[PDB]
């Protein structure tokens, strides 16, 4: 109940909701039915429209006007947003030079510089260039600020799920906002785009901007809008804001519009009705930056302008059903269109089974355009798993398609040419960003980033300290003139040991052979300088990674590769080397197929064991430092210690040996050179997070050698290819990947074709940041270069994303 029997005089977009049942005036009442009943006569004049007129000049104020034009308005703060243009002789902002903003030019009690966000939905990257003959107002700002080609956003590429993570600097895992529909099995309810549960709190995890401002005693104003309050008057509204006294005035708000969204929708990306949408975007910032210049803020405010999402073309017709794949068709219930999730109809039917369901939807026809996966194996760099809202069954569709369980639910639920919220390396749904002000850049282009790096930004240009998020601080100091924030590298927890030879080969059990007998003070005195760590300057480029744990391990020095051996998980958890362009690949000798050679260095106790694999009738085992690429055949004994080897499901050795013999080498070919980091990954809990011990599930049968979900290489070089990897004087170049380790090769369909033409794109699909192989195994990479910490932070931030040039 809402007694909406109270008045809206004086209070239009009051900053404070008030509790019920006294009647709201806040910029959000319309949404919940809850207005007091003068809301729309007192709160959305429309009288005269929004612009000033010649004969309007000096008129008689006449308070039913939408806005004013008379000699008092400025002081009233309400001045219609051209007045000064009309009235006043004065020039539009657009119509001004750029000229640097070197210093904040604020009005006297201004504290700080305030900080609107201008989101736009919908707001594919390409219309920045496609459309710029229509958009003058935004096109300055982007030539004047700071701007990147296009911002990433996160997966899914929905509206809500990239608003809230622009607000909070988490993935939608964390958040919990991770689609458009959700059912949550704890509280046992849904949330709808239509629709009350919605604004229910519970839903909404992490600390969204306008909560940390407001902790730490930042105003703001209100971020959301309902949809019937027009955008001129979104705007008025932030700036009559603008004029409150310093002890009320926010310094944080937020406009969003829902267009383009809205007509991409239905005329596809790049219709012929899309100029106009863009248009009145434009005409709508044109107004907020001369209201701005009105009220003397054009040289004090940070603006950003920023998308959600793109769009792409889809049709009716590009629609894939699961009836036609399925038989069980009326026990799922299927959240579908640009993804789909999948789960059971009924909690109380135990013949439903996801095994059976993925098996039915794999690999099916020629042509599929959608792929099952179980969500702990989607590509880690969507980080989409760790949320009870998140079903176990996902379908990755392609670009350009829907997914839906029925025909019927198509064309009784064409409507429709484009839609979003395909996975968020497609080119098509990157977005933009542009910042502008003297916090700012002046003209600066800056590479693409994710937007989950915004927050930390934002709060930076609030003086605010940042909720724990995902963001990387300091990765976007480059955007900023000021107020960076100075990050330091964390400090080491676990120091190494540098074990010498310890125990003769007798003392070794592990049921392991090698042909290694067919066995000098030239030849000896190297061997020994090569175990001390005398080629390490080649093969370790930045310094050893540094563990940001609690655990216990080895240096391992060898002629071509350096690892850190871990005595708690019996492997490596690292592996370095150096590949240079002129390096050549060999062969295993057939002599060596199966050897494997104890390690003098590390003990029997703390080594795997070959009995444990032979008795493993499912688990195999591979190296880190492969064999393919000694350098020379002595070394190559080396790459045959047990503490090179990890365990690997056969059809992962195909993958895994493919890279090795075939990859490594073409990388170096084309880069000049790479360094190669490699190792395993353990995340059983799919949190994206590295696993301790006894959270591992899977063990080498009848063994401690527990099994990686996953293997990862980095592979550096110099960003200048003139220069070899190994001899680099400037910044880097780097690639990255994390491969799930899998029993079977399912998530490939060609993989029955020769690994040239699978491999390379299974390989691609999962490309990862530094940062999120950080993560997964806790270690800090890249702590010896000579490059600032900051661009350190934006290359391990990097995502290769193998799309071609927007
Ligand atoms: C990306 O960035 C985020 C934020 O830093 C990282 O997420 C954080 O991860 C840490 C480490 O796991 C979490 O710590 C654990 O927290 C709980 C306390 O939980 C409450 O307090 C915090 C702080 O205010 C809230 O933010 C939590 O919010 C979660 O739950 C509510 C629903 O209750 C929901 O509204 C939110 O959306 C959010 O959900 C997500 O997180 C939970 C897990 O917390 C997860 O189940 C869910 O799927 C969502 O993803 C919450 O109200 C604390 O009890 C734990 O202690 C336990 O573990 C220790 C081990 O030391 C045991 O010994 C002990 O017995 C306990 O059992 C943890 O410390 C932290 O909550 C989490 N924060 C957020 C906002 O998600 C991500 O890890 C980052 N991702 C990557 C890849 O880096
Ligand atoms: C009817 C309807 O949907 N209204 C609506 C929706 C979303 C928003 C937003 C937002 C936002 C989030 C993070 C930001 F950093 C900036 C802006 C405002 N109004
Ligand atoms: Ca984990
Ligand atoms: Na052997
Ligand atoms: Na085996
Ligand atoms: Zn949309």
């Amino acid at each position: 109940w809402t007694a909406t029997s109270g008045s809206c005089k004086g209070r239009c977009f009051e900053l404070q909701e008030v509790g019920p049942p006294d009647c709201r005036c806040d910029n959000l009442c319309k949404s919940y039915s809850s207005c007091c009943h003068d809301f729309d006569e007192l709160c959305l004049k429309t009288a005269r429209g929004w612009e000033c007129t010649k004969d309007r000049c000096g008129e008689v104020r006449n308070e039913e006007n939408a806005c004013h034009c008379s000699e008092d308005c400025l002081s009233r703060g309400d001045c219609c947003t051209n007045y000064q243009v009309v009235c006043k002789g004065e020039s539009h902002w657009v119509d001004d030079d750029c000229e640097e903003i070197k210093v904040p030019e604020c009005p006297a009690g201004f504290v700080r510089p305030p900080l609107i966000i201008f989101s736009v939905d919908g707001f594919r990257a390409s219309y920045m260039k496609k459309g710029s003959k229509v958009m003058p107002n935004i096109e300055k700002l982007r030539s004047c600020g700071t701007h990147a080609p296009y911002m990433r956003p996160v997966y899914p590429t929905k509206t809500f799920p990239n608003l809230y993570t622009l607000a909070t600097g988490l993935y939608p895992e964390s958040h919990g906002i991770v689609g458009n529909s959700m059912y949550d099995p704890v509280f046992d309810a849904s949330f709808h785009l239509r629709g009350r549960e919605k604004f229910n709190h519970r839903w909404w995890g992490g600390q969204p901007l306008w909560i940390t401002a407001t902790k730490q005693g930042v105003r703001a104003g209100t971020f959301f809008w309902s949809v019937s309050i027009p955008h001129e008057r979104r705007i008025l509204t932030i700036l009559q804001w603008l004029s409150l006294p310093d002890n009320e005035r926010p310094s944080v708000y937020a406009f969003y519009s829902e267009q383009p969204d809205f007509s991409g929708h239905k005329y596809g990306p790049f219709g012929p009705e899309m100029t106009n949408p863009l248009r009145e975007i434009d005409k709508t910032v044109g107004q907020l930056m001369d209201g701005l210049k009105q009220l003397r803020l054009h040289r004090c405010v940070n603006v950003i302008f920023v998308g959600d999402h793109g769009m792409e073309d889809v049709t009716c017709d590009r629609t894939e059903f699961l009836s036609n794949y399925l038989t069980n068709v009326d026990d799922i219930t299927l959240v579908p269109g640009t993804l789909g999730r999948i789960r059971a109809k009924s909690i109380n039917n135990s013949k439903y089974d996801p095994k059976t369901i993925i098996a039915a939807l794999t690999c099916k026809k020629p042509d599929q355009h959608f792929k099952p996966y179980m969500k702990q194996h989607l590509p880690k760099r969507l980080h989409y798993a760790n949320n009870r809202r998140i079903e176990d069954i996902h379908l990755l569709v392609d670009r350009r398609w829907h997914v839906a369980r029925k025909p019927l639910d198509v064309y009784k639920k064409c409507f429709f040419q484009g839609d979003h919220g395909f996975d968020n390396k497609v080119n098509s749904m990157q977005t933009v960003f542009v910042g502008y002000g003297p916090t700012f850049k002046y003209r600066t282009k800056v590479p693409p980033f994710e937007n989950i790096e915004l927050y930390n930004v934002m709060c930076d240009l609030l003086g605010l300290k940042p909720a724990p998020n995902n963001g990387t601080h300091g990765s976007l100091n480059h955007l900023l003139r000021t107020n960076t924030f100075r990050p330091t590298m964390p400090d080491e927890v676990s120091r190494p040991n540098y074990p010498g030879i310890m125990y003769l080969q007798s003392e070794f059990d592990l049921g392991c052979t090698c042909d290694d007998k067919v066995e000098n003070k030239l030849e000896e005195l190297n061997k020994r300088l090569h175990t001390k760590g005398s080629t390490k300057e080649r093969h370790l480029l930045y310094g050893r990674p540094a563990v940001l744990y609690r655990t216990s391990y080895d240096i391992l020095y060898h002629t071509d590769f350096e690892s850190g051996y871990s005595e708690i998980f019996l492997m490596p958890l690292w592996t370095s080397y150096t590949i240079s362009k002129q390096a050549e690949v060999s062969s295993i000798p057939e002599h060596l197929t199966n050897c494997v050679r104890p390690d003098v260095r590390v003990s029997p106790g703390f080594s795997q064991n070959c009995l444990a694999y032979k008795n493993d009738k499912q688990m195999s085992y591979g190296f880190l430092f492969p064999p393919y690429l000694s350098s020379s055949p002595e070394a190559k004994y080396d790459a045959f210690l047990v503490t090179n080897m990890v365990p690997m499901y056969p059809a992962f050795k195909r993958v895994w040996a493919y890279f090795q013999r075939v990859l490594v080498k073409k990388y170096a070919s084309e880069r000049n050179g790479v360094n190669v980091i490699s190792g395993p990954i353990f995340d059983y809990n799919y949190d994206g997070l590295r696993d301790t011990e006894d959270e591992i599930k899977q063990y080498v049968e009848g063994s401690s050698i527990p099994v990686p979900t996953h293997y990862y290489s980095i592979i550096t070089s110099c960003l200048d290819f003139t220069q070899p990897a190994d001899k680099c004087d400037g910044p880097l170049s780097v690639s990255s990947f994390i491969l799930p380790h899998r029993p079977d090769n399912d998530e490939s369909c060609n993989s029955s074709e020769d690994e040239s033409k699978w491999v390379e794109e299974l390989m691609k699909m999962h490309t990862a940041r530094v940062r999120d192989i950080e993560h997964l195994t806790g270690l800090d990479f890249y702590r010896k270069t000579s490059r600032s910490y900051s661009e350190i932070l934006t290359l391990k931030t990097y995502l290769h994303t193998y799309e071609s040039e927007i």
